[PDB]
């Protein structure tokens, strides 16, 4: 029998753009899409739970392809200073005092409640103590890729560059065999990499197959400071170091010549685009259009809370297709349904499982969700790729599963304590205020 | 006694950028704030309703300073198509089919549901059929500016100026002495409307002391194009026109040179900014850094439903914030502080109430909202005006008052029939589809 039989009354299942089944059924077994048929058809056949969800659409999760997720016990600490001043003087001493494990697990796990309620069903994190987010993870049931960030410089977590390194390596081997948790390379940005760093990262993702996950191209200054220190810009030198490749996951990729965008292409690096942040750090408007005319896999992330302040891939989706517009001054430039490929496919194909998640297909991953569209926001319901693109909220969404797994059901969380979150964030309020 | 007393964590007054009073109350009598103070001492005074809402912030309600409620009906029925495409083949046939009074009374409700849960209190809408908006705006006891539309060419509605005059002003006749309902004159635009109609509104705005409300400057074309039709850009010839004044509320404003600005400031005019519709339509960045600099009231807006698509001002507020420090690139344009004050006390700077609404102050007229901020999406809780900026939504708004008069309480409509308005939303997807 069939573990689960869900009707809904549309599908955008994201295999071509536009395609939308009306009145269908997804039928699950053993954690992957079986059968996708008429809900007449759904009806006379044996499951061990049916779902029936009129004026739902249902539809792949959202792949947030560049979270810092424990970050989100930084949410609106500090805003709308200059960059310099809001690093130094506000968030580095605040990671420095207050950066361990126990940040790590309580900020992780406070993000996925955030992001399963938004409808994120896969997170492709970087930050420190990659075991506590590793825990975070397999706790939460979110598809968990665990970025090993790398720098040079010392922090709480670890002392140099082999340091971060080894680590990583460590905290990776206590979890193998996790068919939901995927541990990746973060070398952090090129400004804080050294090449012999660079050179390490290519050779250890290499012998263990792993993706790699790096900030490149983020500002003007990153990518002028790189000619005077090593005398060509970024995405050159890391051509040069062998970093280029279907492995990598390049963050931000604001500025970008379009030498650089055939290089990306031709490299078969994927992108995530993370326009808020890109907005509210005035990082600039990275050329998307360009990048996927071009071949390029691009998908979208929040960035960290402290720079958004959401982590709410449903407003990020529709920002990146607002942004695109007023970028290029063509309001044709990414449709409803390519900015929906954005925030699903195109992740998948950057984390190397385009073939397993990603899309509502028959032999996927069954990483679903479903949002509530009978509300006075998305009324009335012509077409429900434009409404999850343009009006739809955080708050429409009803339910969410990861391989078949329910990890929301009419917006209560089944994984996680939503209490607990509350009170770990209350913890972190009066921590980090000095308040008791 | 108090009509009400409510108790709050947090109060953002408006008063002063940066003001937030902890766990005070606001006593409200005659619909206006009476007393701003400590909630202890509030326990021990005389009030027919007493609330207490813990972890909520309270503030003044938002004023949505650009609307045309009515096209809430039309939200995501053709998107992403070139500007010529979308209006001549989907928008402009459909209101031509559509748009009489059941059309605007029955989009109108729609959109104040929706903008009443989200927390806007004032709407400056502008339309067609004024009478229709007008008993909604008082069915749903919302402070309503009612724009009466003027257009050279003939709709369903009128068939040329002087008729768009003269119904308008006739169905402001039938309203008259009505505290919340306020009509203003609503030239559209400087390439619909004549200079002899231009001069007419100049004249009646004048001898009944009414707003003109007009979109000005919204797209690169409609600027170059008057020159060659007009001799010179639109600014120079509404001031040639005296149009230019402190009744003017000028939608848009996205091209603009130095000497617009400083225009702009000399008259006195506040313009309307509309971030998503400008970025949706490809219409450019306004500068309102610039316009603020000079000393002008920049409100914000939605626009209408079918560019945006939300009537989210939480939203707009956001995308203002995040489209000023991109389009700057400068991180401390239009700080948290800046932004709310746009959203409230300039909106009602440019509708030339802001002795009466905008913050809360005493003896100003109690239009207020609550965001229960107690939610993961806002924790930790650090400082609640970065929040309502950068990380709060819609879904957040628990009660609504206009002029002390409960709007929405605990999320549930107390003037509007929510399921009525569900209803007539799923009437007119029938009638716009073609489905019975
Ligand atoms: C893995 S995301 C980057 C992390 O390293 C920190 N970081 C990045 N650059 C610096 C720097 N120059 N000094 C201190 N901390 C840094 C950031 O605040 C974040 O915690
Ligand atoms: C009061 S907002 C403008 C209204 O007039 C309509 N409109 C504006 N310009 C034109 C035009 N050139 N032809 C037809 N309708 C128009 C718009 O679609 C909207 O309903
Ligand atoms: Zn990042
Ligand atoms: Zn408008």
């Amino acid at each position: 029998r069939y573990e689960k039989i869900i009707s809904a009354r549309w599908i955008i299942t994201v295999e071509t753009d536009g395609e939308v089944l009306e009145n269908h059924a997804i039928a699950i077994r053993d954690g992957k899409i079986a059968a996708i048929i008429p809900a007449a058809d759904a009806a006379g056949l044996e499951a061990d739970e049916r779902l029936e969800l009129p004026d739902h659409v249902l539809m792949p999760g959202l792949i947030n392809l560049h979270g810092h997720s424990a970050m989100s016990l930084l949410r609106g600490l500090a805003d709308d200073k200059a960059l310099m001043d809001w690093l130094t003087n506000y968030i580095w001493p605040t990671e420095g005092k207050h950066v361990h494990d126990d940040f790590v697990f309580d900020g992780s796990l406070l993000a996925m409640g955030e992001m399963i309620r938004g409808g994120t069903t896969t997170i492709n994190d970087m930050y420190f103590y990659n075991a506590a987010v590793a825990r975070a993870g397999l706790a939460s049931g979110m598809r968990t890729f665990v970025g090993c960030s790398i720098l040079e410089f010392p922090t709480n977590y670890a002392s140099n560059a082999d340091d971060y390194i080894a680590k990583g390596m460590a905290e990776r081997s206590q979890f193998l065999g996790e068919d939901l948790l995927t541990f990746t390379l973060a070398p952090h940005a090129p400004y804080t990499v050294s090449d012999d760093t660079f050179r390490k990262v290519v050779t250890l993702a290499e012998q263990e197959d792993m993706l790699i996950h790096c900030h490149i191209h983020e500002t003007a200054d990153e990518v002028n400071n790189s000619v005077k220190e090593h005398g060509q810009r970024p995405l050159a030198r890391l051509q040069r170091l062998g970093l280029l490749s279907p492995r990598l996951v390049a963050a931000h990729m604001v500025h970008l010549n379009d030498a650089e965008v055939e290089l990306a292409a031709r490299h078969g690096l994927s992108t995530a685009h993370n326009p808020a942040s890109n907005m509210k750090l005035a990082s600039g408007i990275s050329p998307v259009s360009k990048l996927m005319d071009a071949g390029v896999a691009v998908g979208i992330g929040t960035d960290g809370a402290a720079s958004n302040n959401k982590l709410d891939m449903l407003a990020e989706t529709r920002l990146a297709a607002l942004l695109a517009k007023v970028g290029t001054l063509d309001p044709t430039s990414v449709p409803a349904a390519a900015a929906i490929r954005m925030a699903t496919l195109n992740g998948a194909r950057a984390l190397g499982i385009a073939d397993k998640v990603g899309s509502v297909k028959v032999g996927k991953q069954a990483d679903l969700i479903a949002l509530d569209l009978a509300q006075l926001e998305t009324a009335p319901a012509f077409d429900p790729i434009s409404h999850v693109v343009y009006a739809a909220g955080r708050e429409q969404v009803s339910h969410v599963w990861v391989k078949g797994r329910a990890l929301m059901r009419e917006r209560k969380l089944t994984t996680l304590d939503e209490s607990d979150l509350k009170a770990r964030a209350g913890d972190w309020r009066n921590r980090i205020l000095a308040k008791e």
